């Protein structure tokens, strides 16, 4: 399977380049790197400040007649200050003129926390505390479908939210575009077994973001756990003849998610890609599922009080 079919009866691929801390300098060149090897989904957001350079990449690859626009998957999330409802059109026009595209494949609300419109990325209040928005996440969802009726995006969906923020969708009176996709932390120390059944058995398909473990995640201390450099994984990998990463990057491929690790690095990027050549037993499917830790490299501590913090239900 090189694709995986959405709610929406599109096929996304399930093989994606991550763009979070991809230096603006060196994406455009880890972007095209990436489709002259092969990847046909490129996740993007307003708040990396990369989506511009993005951009320039996909256009060259389009001009140069490298891939058409319909062989492409590209993805993007509307940032917690634009969840207000006059706000979120002006912000999918925003990324979209970034990207150079004329429709997104798929637009996520990035984070279930809206926050106070303005300039910031994170407003904070004295004493820290991101300040919040009074906008609740169904008026926000009823604006998400409007872009799919204007022609804007193929689909909509979301991502960082819990079972019950999901189920809040799902029941929201007059929903008329379900969520496609819940884009969520997945990796051997925060596998997301409950919250990963939930979402397939309502037809959402699940990305896993942060395969690796993010070790250029700006807030790593260099004692925290470290996925590329368990043993135990790495053994796996041995065995297969494949990195750590090829092994990281197939774990979520076999269990049906999307997949979306992130490299600038030329070299990483290839590699990243030759994962459709050997297949992960089942027994290593458990063991590498029973290394989980509930370990989150996304915790967005900033916002532990916000009414729609994620991450105080057991998922
Ligand atoms: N929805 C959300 O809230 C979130 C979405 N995401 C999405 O998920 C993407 C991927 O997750 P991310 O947090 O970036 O971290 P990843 O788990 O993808 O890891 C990225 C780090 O791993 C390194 N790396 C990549 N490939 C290899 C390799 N083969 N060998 C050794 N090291 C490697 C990269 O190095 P280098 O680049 O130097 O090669 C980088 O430092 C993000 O970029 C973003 O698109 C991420 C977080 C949150
Ligand atoms: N991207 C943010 C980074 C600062 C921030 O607050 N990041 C959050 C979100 S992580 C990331 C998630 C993603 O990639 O979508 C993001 O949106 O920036 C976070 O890591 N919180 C946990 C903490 O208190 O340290 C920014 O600079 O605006």
């Amino acid at each position: 399977a090189s694709r995986l079919l959405l709610n929406n009866g599109a096929k996304m691929p399930i093989l994606g380049l991550g763009t979070w801390k991809s230096p603006p300098g060196q994406v455009t060149e880890a972007v095209k790197v990436a489709i002259d090897v092969g990847y046909r989904h490129i996740d993007c957001a307003h708040v990396y400040q990369n989506e511009n350079e993005v951009g320039v990449a996909i256009q060259e690859k389009l001009r140069e007649q490298v891939v058409k626009r319909e062989e492409l998957f590209i993805v993007s999330k509307l940032w917690c200050t634009y969840h207000e409802k006059g706000l979120v059109k002006g912000a999918c026009q925003k990324t979209l003129s970034d990207l150079k595209l004329d429709y997104l494949d798929l637009y996520l609300i990035h984070w279930p926390t809206g926050f106070k419109p303005g300039k910031e990325f994170f407003p904070l209040d004295e004493s820290g505390n991101v300040v919040p928005s009074d906008t609740n996440i169904l008026d926000t969802w009823a604006a998400m479908e409007e872009l799919v009726d204007e022609g804007l995006v193929k689909a909509i969906g979301i991502s960082n939210f819990n079972h019950l923020q999901v189920e809040m969708i799902l029941n929201k009176p007059g929903l008329k575009y379900k969520p496609a996709v819940n884009q969520i932390e997945c990796h051997p120390y925060l596998t997301q077994e409950k919250l990963i059944q939930y979402c397939q058995s309502k037809g959402i398909v699940v990305t896993a973001y942060s395969p690796l473990g993010s070790p250029d995640r700006p807030w790593a201390k260099p004692e925290d756990p470290s996925l590329l450099e368990d043993p135990r994984i790495k053994a796996i990998a041995a065995k297969h003849n494949k990195t750590t990463a090829q092994v990281l990057i197939r774990f979520p491929m076999q269990r049906n998610l999307v997949v979306i690790p992130k490299s600038v690095t030329p070299e990483r990027i290839a590699e990243n890609f030759k994962v459709f050549d050997f297949e992960l037993s089942s027994q290593d499917m458990t063991t590498l599922l029973s290394y989980n830790r509930n370990w989150r490299v996304c915790a967005l501590l900033s916002c532990t009080s916000h009414k729609d913090y994620p991450f105080h239900e057991e998922f």
